[PDB]
C-alpha cells in the first residue's frame, strides 16, 4: 500500500521563524538579529523580569497541585484582563457582557475567535490590513475563513492612508470580521489618532462589522491605559466584539504561553451562550490552557507591590525603545546616509518599516550578517548601543 | 444591524468537565469524586510529585531567558519522548524515521495530527472505540473528519470481545486511520493482550491502516516499558503510523499541558518533508508551545537520579490504585452487594466501567453525593481507606 504521507510536499519556511532558525545555525560572531518581535535589553540579552522570577518562587513554594484549570482558565486572570481592557469601572464589565478564556498565547486567542465563528455563525470573511502579522492569513485560512485585505500604509509618505482605508473598507458587508491592531501596528509601527479610531468605531456600527482586536503590544506604545483608547472608543458603541490580546511581549513570558480572547455580546445571556460555544471549540482544541505563565500573570497584577514593580520594568522598556529609535535616526546620518529616515521617531512599538527593497535586506543578511524580516521590518527592540554603528554601518552599505 | 451571536445555539456541558463543576458546585458534607481521570492520594489530595518540584527548583535557580521554543518544542523532550515509546535501541530512532513536536497535552497532540492529516493528506475517516474517550470524537470533528465508531467491549463478560472488533473493523478501508489507545483503555480499563495486539498489527499491515496510538496512561498498567508492547508490535510492521502521548498523568502534570505528537514515516527524507507540514499546522493554532511543563519533564528524564525518584513515584501510583481496587471489591462483598464484581480486579488504569445504568448513577450523584461519569465509568484513583465505606453502602443502596 503506498503510503499515506508519500506524496505530502514541503512546507516553505516561515518568514519570521525561520529567519530565526537562519540566525541560529550562522556562524559569524557580529551577527545582528533584528528579526522577531522579542524585546532585548541594553546589553543583548532577552531577560526574566524581576517581577516575573519572584511570582515564579511564591509558585513554587505554594503550589499543592497541577489539578487541571477549567476550560476558560484561571478566574482572576480572566478578570484582571478585562481590567487592563476595558478600565476599572467599565460598563461592559459591570452589565456582565464579557466573557474572557485564558489560551495558550495570543495566536491561540486568534485561532479560538476563528474556530468560533467558523463552527457557529455565518461569518465567512476576515478583513486584515495591507500589511500586516503575516500569521494572521494562517490562522484564519486554517479555521476555514476567507482572508480579504484592506488599504492602511502609504509607502511614499510613511503614514497611515486613512482615506485609502475607508474606501477599500466599503466593499466589507455586514456580518464580515474586521480585525485592527490595538496599538503598535505589526509591522508598520503606524496607529490610528484617537480621532481615527473614532471615526472608524462609528462607521463599524453604521455598516454591521463585527470588530476583532489584536492586542499584543499594550504599553508599548504609551501606556497601559493609552494603549487601549481606541478599544475602549469601539467598546462605547458596538454590541459585539472580539479581544485576542497576548501577555508574551508586555511580561517577556513568549514561552509560556499567556493570552486571552475575550468575547462581548448585546447582554449577558448571549455572551454566556455564545461563550459555551467557544468552551467547545477549545475543549476539541486543546482541552485546556495551560498554568504556569499565567499564574504567573495573575500573581502580578493582584499584588500591589509584584504590579508596581512590573509597570516600571514595561515602562523602561517602552523608554529604551524610543531612545533607540532617536539613536538609529542621529547614527544613520552619521555613517553617510543622505535619506531622510526621520519618520521612524514617529513610529510606535517594537517595528519599524524600514523603506529597504528586498534584495537590500537579503544582502543585509547574507553579506553583513544582519537580520531583518524580507518585508523590511526591523526590531529596533534589537538595537543596542554597542551594535549600533556596525548595524547602521551595513545599511548605509547597501543603499 | 442583527447580532451575529443571536443565531448561536448553546452547547451542552462536556460529559466530564461538566460533571466536575457540578462536583464543585456541591455543598452537602461527604460528597465524593469519582469522575475526572486524575490520581487521587491516600488523603484525597492531587499532590505535586516530588520529583516534579525538584525540576521547578533547578528551572527557577538557571532558567535565564523566556524566549519562544521552536515550533516543534524542547529538542531533548522529543528524544526522551521517543526513547519511552520505541525502547532505547529502537530501529526506528536509529533510522531517524521519527519525528516528534511537543504539544498543549494529549489533546493537543491529536487535534495537531488531526488538522495535519485533513489539510496534507487523503484521509477522511478515523474509527474509534465504542466506547472510547467522549473527546476523540470532538477533537477529529474539529478538523472536520468523519469519526466512525469499532466494536470493543463485552458488557456481558466484563472483557475485550476481539471477535466483534475484527468484524466491525472489516469495512475500515486503505488510508483510514484506526485510533488504538496504547494501554489502560478509557473508559474500560479493558486492553488486548500482547498476541491480540500482534493479531492487530498483521491486520492493520493487510488492511492499510494508518495507526494512531493515543498514550495517555504510560506506566498505569504493568510498567513504563510492558506498557508500550503493543504500540511497539505495531511499530516494528509499520512504514507510517502517529503517537499522541500525554504527560499530564504518569507526571502529574496536567494544568501545565505537556504531550507529545510524534509521526512515523518510510524513512528519514519522507518523515521531514510531513514533519515541516505537521509544524505549520502548529503555528496557525497556538504558535509554539508551553515551556513549563516540558522543561519538567525534559530535566526529569535526562538525570538518573531525578528519573530514579520519578518511576517509584509512579510505582507508588500505580500500586495505590491496584490496592483500591481489590479493597473496592471486598468492601461491596461486605456491604451486602450479591452482584459479581470480581471483573473490576482484571482491570488497568484509573478507570472500570462499572457496569451501573444512567439512572443508577444519577441517583448515587443526586441521593448519596456520589460522583461518576454517566456511562459507569468510575475513577478507582478517587477511593480511599477513608471514603470507600460510604461510597460501597451507597452504591449497594442503588443496585
Ligand atoms: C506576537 C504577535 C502575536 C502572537 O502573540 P503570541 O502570544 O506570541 O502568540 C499576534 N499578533 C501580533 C500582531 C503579534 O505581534
Ligand atoms: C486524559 C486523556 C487525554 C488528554 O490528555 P491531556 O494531556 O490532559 O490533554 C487523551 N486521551 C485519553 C485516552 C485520556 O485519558
Amino acid at each position: 500500500h503506498v503510503g499515506t504521507f508519500e506524496n505530502i510536499t514541503a512546507a516553505p519556511a516561515d518568514p519570521i521563524l525561520g529567519l530565526a532558525d537562519l540566525f541560529r545555525a550562522d556562524e559569524r560572531p557580529g551577527k545582528i538579529n533584528l528579526g522577531i518581535g522579542v524585546y532585548f535589553d541594553e546589553t543583548g540579552k532577552i531577560p526574566v523580569l524581576t517581577s516575573v522570577k519572584k511570582a515564579e518562587q511564591y509558585l513554587l513554594e505554594n503550589e499543592t497541585t497541577k489539578y487541571y484549570l477549567g476550560i476558560d482558565g484561571i478566574p482572576e486572570f480572566g478578570r484582571c484582563t478585562q481590567e487592563l481592557l476595558f478600565g476599572k469601572g467599565s460598563a461592559l464589565i459591570n452589565d456582565k457582557r464579557a466573557r474572557t478564556a485564558q489560551t495558550p498565547g495570543g495566536t491561540g486567542a486568534l485561532r479560538v475567535a476563528a474556530d468560533f465563528l467558523a463552527k457557529n455563525t455565518s461569518v465567512k470573511r476576515v478583513w486584515v490590513s495591507n500589511p500586516s502579522w503575516p500569521n494572521h492569513k494562517s490562522v484564519f485560512n486554517s479555521a476555514g475563513l476567507e482572508v480579504r485585505e484592506y488599504a492602511y500604509y502609504d509607502a511614499e509618505n510613511h503614514t497611515l492612508d486613512f482615506d485609502a482605508l475607508i474606501n477599500s473598507l466599503n466593499e466589507a458587508q455586514a456580518g464580515d470580521v474586521v480585525l485592527f491592531h490595538g496599538c503598535c501596528h505589526n509591522p508598520t509601527g503606524i496607529d490610528p489618532t484617537l480621532e481615527q479610531w473614532q471615526t472608524l468605531a462609528q462607521l463599524s456600527v453604521e455598516k454591521g462589522w463585527l470588530p476583532l482586536f489584536d492586542f499584543a503590544y499594550q504599553g508599548f506604545a504609551r501606556g497601559l491605559e493609552e494603549d487601549a483608547e481606541g478599544l475602549r472608543a469601539f467598546a462605547a458603541m458596538h454590541k459585539e466584539l472580539i479581544v485576542a490580546s497576548s501577555y508574551s511581549k508586555n511580561f517577556g513570558l513568549y514561552n509560556e504561553r499567556v493570552g486571552a480572547c475575550t468575547l462581548v455580546a448585546a447582554d449577558s445571556e448571549t455572551v454566556d451562550r455564545a461563550f459555551s460555544q467557544m468552551k467547545a471549540a477549545i475543549r476539541a482544541n486543546y482541552s485546556n490552557p495551560p498554568a504556569h505563565g499565567a499564574s504567573v500573570v495573575a500573581t502580578i497584577l493582584s499584588n500591589d507591590a509584584l504590579r508596581a514593580i512590573w509597570e516600571q520594568e514595561l515602562t523602561d522598556m517602552r523608554q529604551r525603545i524610543q531612545r533607540m529609535r532617536q539613536l538609529f535616526v542621529n547614527t544613520l546620518q552619521e555613517k553617510g546616509a543622505n535619506r531622510d529616515f526621520s519618520f521612524i521617531i514617529k513610529q510606535n512599538g517594537m517595528f519599524s518599516f524600514s523603506g529597504l527593497t528586498k534584495e537590500q535586506v537579503l544582502r543585509l543578511r547574507e553579506e553583513f550578517g544582519v537580520y531583518a524580516v524580507a518585508s523590511g521590518r526591523v526590531n529596533v527592540a534589537g538595537m543596542t548601543p554597542d551594535n549600533m554603528a556596525p548595524l547602521c554601518e551595513a545599511i548605509v552599505a547597501v543603499l
